[PDB]
Order: structure tokens, then C-alpha cells, then sequence
């Protein structure tokens, strides 16, 4: 009744889709070839999520046994340990971010159903693209921008779920980054630079943002006070703008393509509701991403893990 995964694939090779300086104009072209390309790599990600989901929804251990099986098939095939391929840009790297979010996530979901033999397979894995994401940012020539969130997402997961303390340190600095960079007027000056696409690189670089703080909050730690609730002006930007990107478009010059908040705002609201204002996007709801640990919906209202 655990249906076979697909095999894990050591090499990872995706396609940046970007024409223009400002990473904002996609050739339609490049997009379908990166989307074919990692196709696969988005299945697993969307399944696990998925197992791990039904697992947080009726607490069937089922679902648990089969998310773990398949994260301990992946680890035994050692899949993503090997050649991050540049073909136009680091979106092979970007992509072993953004697995390790999904499956560091989905891991620490049903972690608590995981047997010895269990965590022995995985957690060295997940350690291993672990250090690997992080050593890719000892470069100071690599720009921290959301990539570096995102980045830091899984570090932190990896960190919580294998009790790495390591993992944990080299996640907070991810997010206090990520704090650090946000303006008194909410803004992200790398984000700012995106054109069409500043609003969303707002919005995106937010999400890990608040899953970072949701993963702190389960080690009983509150980082969403951090520089006087820096992360609030974020949203309340972010917010703003998916209701009106007036703003956005005066201080970019560009005018923003349609934008939606993202499954932040389900955690976002229980913690800092600011009179409402995220109630109109909670409502649009429920929020599905495998790379934020899934169901954000779910994981909002009953807790990312079933027992502490
Ligand atoms: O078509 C979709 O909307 C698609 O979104 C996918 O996630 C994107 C993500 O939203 C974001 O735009 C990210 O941006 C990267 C970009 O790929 C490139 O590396 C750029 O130069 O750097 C960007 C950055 O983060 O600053 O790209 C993600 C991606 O997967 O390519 C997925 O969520 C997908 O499932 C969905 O259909």
C-alpha cells in the first residue's frame, strides 16, 4: 500500500528562463525546457509533501511509514549528491534548495514516526545537501538575495529534524539575513531590482522568511520579533501591494504583473493579524507548496508536526 517512488537521480540539471538583467522577462521557451527538466525532481517534492499532508490531516501512521519510505529510497540512492550542471546559470543549485525544503520539511512532518533504522538513512542525507547548500554561500561573491532564504529554509529544517545544532545556527543567520535586509518602508533592495517581477520577489522572498520563524517557534524561540518586527513592514508591504502595486510601480518604474500573497499569510495572521489585513488572502485559500512543506493551510492551524 506505499506506492514505488521513482528513482532518486544523483545529477540535477535545470535551465535558467531569464533574458534580462533584471530576471523578469521569461523566454516561453526556456521555461518548458526547465519545467521538463525538473519535472520529476517537482513530482517527488509534490508527493511527499502530499503523504506528509495526509499524515498531518487524520494522523494515520500509514502515511507516515510511506513519506519516510520514500525519503529513505532517495537516500540510499544518494540522489541530488552529485553534479549541480550550470547550463545558462545556478539553477541546478537552486533547485537542490529548493528539494531539500520540500523533503527536510516533509521529513520533519512525520518525524515522529521515523524508526532507528529510519533516521540513520535519511538524516545523513539531509545533512549532506545540508552543508552543501550552505558552502555554496562561503563565496561572498554569491549575492544573498531570497535565493539565500530559500536556501536557508531547509538548513534549518535538516537542523531541527536531525537535531544538527550546526544546521540550525548557519538557518537563523539565513533568516536574520533576510531581516537585516528589510527597509523601513518594507522593501528588499535585491528584490527591488526585479522589475515586472519586484512584487512577487517580495512575496517569495517573504514565505521562507515566515517558515524559518514557524520552524523557530517549534524549538520554542520567537524570531518574529527581530529588529523591532522588521518582517511586519514585509508583509504589510507585500500585502499592500497584491491589493494595489501602486507603489511597486512608482518605485520600480515597472508596471507589476497580477500577483496573489502566497501561503505565508496562513501562518502570518495567527501571529501579527494586524486588524485583518490578511484575512481577504487567507480566504483564497488553501495554500498547496511542496517547497514550504505543503498544506501551509493545514500546517497553520494544526501545528507543521502532530507532537513536539
Ligand atoms: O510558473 C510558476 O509560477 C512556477 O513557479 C515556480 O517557482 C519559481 C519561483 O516562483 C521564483 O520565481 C523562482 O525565481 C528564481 C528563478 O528560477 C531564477 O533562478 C532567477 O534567476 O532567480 C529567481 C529567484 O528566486 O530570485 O523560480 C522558481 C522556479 O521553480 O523556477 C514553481 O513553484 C513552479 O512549481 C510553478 O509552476
Amino acid at each position: 500500500a506505499c506506492p514505488a517512488p521513482p528513482p532518486g537521480q544523483p545529477d540535477i540539471r535545470a535551465i535558467g528562463y531569464y533574458t534580462d538583467k533584471a530576471g523578469s522577462v521569461i523566454d516561453p521557451a526556456l521555461q518548458q525546457q526547465n519545467k521538463d527538466a525538473t519535472a520529476p525532481l517537482d513530482r517527488y517534492a509534490a508527493d511527499v509533501a502530499r503523504m506528509s499532508d495526509d499524515y498531518l490531516r487524520n494522523g494515520d501512521p500509514a502515511a507516515a511509514q510511506c513519506t519516510l519510505s520514500w525519503l529513505g529510497a532517495w537516500a540510499d540512492d544518494g540522489a541530488m549528491l552529485g553534479q549541480m550542471i550550470r547550463v545558462n546559470n545556478d539553477q541546478s543549485f537552486y533547485m537542490r534548495q529548493w528539494m531539500l525544503d520540500a523533503v527536510a520539511m516533509a521529513y520533519l512532518k512525520v518525524h515522529d514516526q521515523a524508526n532507528p533504522q529510519q533516521r540513520a538513512r535519511i538524516d545523513p542525507w539531509l545533512q549532506k545537501l545540508a552543508r552543501a547548500n550552505l558552502a555554496y554561500w562561503d563565496n561572498p561573491k554569491r549575492r544573498r538575495n531570497n535565493h539565500y532564504y530559500w536556501g536557508g529554509l531547509g538548513v534549518l529544517a535538516t537542523g531541527l529534524a536531525t537535531d544538527d545544532d550546526a544546521l540550525w545556527q548557519a538557518g537563523h543567520a539565513a533568516f536574520q539575513k533576510g531581516i537585516d535586509d528589510i527597509q523601513d518602508d518594507g522593501s528588499l533592495p535585491l528584490e527591488m531590482a526585479r522589475g515586472q517581477r519586484a512584487l512577487h520577489y517580495h512575496d517569495y522572498a517573504l514565505a521562507p522568511l515566515v517558515m524559518m520563524a514557524e520552524l523557530a517557534r517549534l524549538r520554542g524561540q520567537d524570531w518574529y520579533a527581530s529588529r523591532n518586527h522588521a518582517i511586519d513592514r514585509l508583509a504589510r508591504r507585500v500585502i499592500e501591494g497584491s491589493r494595489d502595486p501602486a507603489w511597486f510601480n512608482q518605485h520600480t518604474g515597472a508596471a507589476q504583473l497580477p500577483l496573489q500573497a502566497s501561503g505565508w499569510v496562513e501562518f502570518y495572521r495567527l501571529r501579527s493579524p494586524d486588524g485583518g489585513v490578511f484575512d481577504a488572502a487567507h480566504a483564497r485559500g488553501p495554500f498547496h507548496s511542496p517547497r514550504l512543506g505543503g498544506d501551509l493551510t493545514l500546517m497553520a492551524t494544526h501545528g507543521i508536526v502532530r507532537t513536539p
